[PDB]
């Protein structure tokens, strides 16, 4: 199922990974990496090209390629990348990912409030009718999280999260398999539209961290 | 110097831009765009590829091609394509940059001078002995950021500010060619020096947001 490309792919991220091709060093020339790996010089052209772009190396015409520190070229794409080969990181970064948006989210969830209610308002509203299933929440939770970016009317804070999608929901289908993390989720929501009803954009920092933190004892729990 | 394959994905891109092919809608059929835009069925089939990929088109094998709505599907490395091709959203996109590099570094900074103190004071210092000129600066405080968001330790900071570089330094060499702007940020660093030594993790908040408002001031007089 998986092809010449995906193997080549594949195989030399985790050769990056558990140092066959270290960080800083240079790729064996192609002719070399081509038969190691057992893939046409055109399939590895266009390979390279790929973990190019996505920041594992460093391509220039004409001169060998090296192997990058993805930790300082990569994107937030490489996410998902981390998480579909297994990457020793993976838990933890779960954790760190978590509270990145528990700390970004208090800056466009306040701005969202202060600049367009009535938007936010109605993406919270989205909470009312939602059936009662992890499934259900982890779509709903991920579409209120950037609904209320797009909300704050700085489009920036849309474009981080809208990688994470199935990253997202995927973490999300498994922490709202428990009951007790769709009551929380559901309170958190209730009180944000309390909130921004109020007009309470002060309230927002606290009520976002503690979300956060009661969310990381159940989440942690869990797992 | 623009390759067939470039001129189809620019000339798609501004497509969806003028709403030649309106986000919502579905892409002509292959044959005719590729006949339309004058590269083969090959270039065409990899191009789409490449936009499918950013975000401006979901694709789905044996199904017809959609026109997105990027700004729900796109991630952060559009910016430099927005930036590239001149998209109208580009000034207010750049001010909405910089509120969010206010916004965030509030976050990872104070993270860095709880967590890091040591690494966080190593990434000032290489203020110390900086040239006097828009292209050190723009270097500078690049790195300067960065290097703060690493040292929060949450790599996913550093992933965000990542893909940036380039546009970055863009911005930032044309603001730091005012002497002004280069004294303004000296300023900056040693503060945030100070208050790390002296562990004043509270005060971070407002010299940055501080900070943020008065660049702001320079910048907007600039332009
Ligand atoms: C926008 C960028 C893209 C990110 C979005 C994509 C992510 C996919 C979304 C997943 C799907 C959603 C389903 C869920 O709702 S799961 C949510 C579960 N919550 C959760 O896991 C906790 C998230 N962490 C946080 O919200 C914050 O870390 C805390 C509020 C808990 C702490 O704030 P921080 O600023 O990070 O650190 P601080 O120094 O204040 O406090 C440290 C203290 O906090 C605890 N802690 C618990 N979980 C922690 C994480 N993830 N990071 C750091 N600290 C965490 C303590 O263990 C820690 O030390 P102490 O000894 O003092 O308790
Ligand atoms: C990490 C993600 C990747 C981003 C990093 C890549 C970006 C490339 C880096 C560029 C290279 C660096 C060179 C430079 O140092 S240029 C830096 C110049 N500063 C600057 O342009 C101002 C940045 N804006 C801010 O810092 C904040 O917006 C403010 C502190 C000014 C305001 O905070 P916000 O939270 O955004 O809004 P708030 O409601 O509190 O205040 C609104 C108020 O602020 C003014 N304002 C000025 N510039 C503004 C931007 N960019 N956005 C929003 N408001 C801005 C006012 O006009 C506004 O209304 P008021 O009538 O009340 O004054």
């Amino acid at each position: 199922a998986q092809s010449p490309a995906g193997f080549a792919e594949e195989y030399i991220i985790e050769s990056i990974w558990n140092n066959r091709f270290p960080p800083g060093t240079i790729l064996p020339a192609e002719r070399e990496l081509s038969e190691l790996i057992g893939v046409t010089r055109t399939t590895l052209r266009e390979v390279l090209q790929r973990l190019a772009r996505d920041g594992w190396l460093t391509i220039q015409h004409g001169k060998p390629t090296k192997v990058n520190n993805f930790w300082e070229t990569s994107g937030l794409n490489i996410l998902e990348t981390l998480a579909r080969l297994d990457h020793e990181s993976v838990p933890q970064l779960i954790d760190n990912l978590l509270s990145v948006r528990t700390n970004i989210s208090t800056i466009f969830i306040r701005t969202a409030f202060r600049q367009h209610p009535d938007k936010a308002q109605e993406v919270l509203a989205t909470a009312n009718e939602v059936a009662d299933h992890a499934d259900a929440f982890a779509e709903l939770d991920y579409n209120i999280f950037r609904g209320l970016a797009f909300a704050s009317g700085n489009p920036i804070y849309g474009l981080i999260l809208n990688g994470m999608k199935g990253l997202y929901t995927r973490i999300g289908r498994h922490y709202f398999a428990n009951p007790e993390a769709r009551s929380l989720a559901l309170g958190f929501y209730h009180k944000l539209s309390a909130l921004c009803s109020e007009g309470a954009h002060d309230q927002v920092y606290e009520t976002v961290r503690r979300y956060g933190h009661e969310s990381g004892e159940i989440w942690h729990r869990m797992q």
